[PDB]
């Protein structure tokens, strides 16, 4: 329980493999499947993350929870403003990745809390 409370170390420390991709929107893309996933479902992501971000089937794994419980965490607590979202971060996690995971939440929380409550 309390998996809404925070994000742990191996988390944030998981994240930064999305400073490999190639794109904003691989970044994007991760982002939005990694919500509409299970997390049990996640596997499924492995191959294509793996491929993509030219990283380790264990940092494949450890980035997609990540990426799953920071996405539901923001539709479950209707993250909804920067500030909100950047509290969320500590001070020694690379600023500009930080900037970027905040506007792709923004971009999409609305929908993702509607989806997220509905159920």
């Amino acid at each position: 329980s309390g998996a809404m409370a925070a994000l742990t170390a191996e988390h944030f420390a998981a994240l930064q493999s999305l400073l490999k991709a190639s794109s904003k929107d691989v970044v994007r893309q991760l982002c939005q499947e990694s919500f509409s996933s299970s997390a049990l479902g996640l596997k499924k992501l492995l191959d294509v993350t793996c491929s993509s971000l030219s990283v380790t089937q264990e940092e494949a794994e450890e980035l997609l929870q990540a990426l799953h419980r920071m996405t539901r965490l923001v539709a479950f607590r209707d993250l909804s403003s920067a500030e909100a979202i950047l509290a969320l971060f500590p001070e020694n996690f690379h600023q500009n990745l930080k900037n970027l995971l905040t506007k792709i939440m923004l971009e999409h929380v609305s929908t993702w809390r509607t989806e997220a409550q509905a159920n």
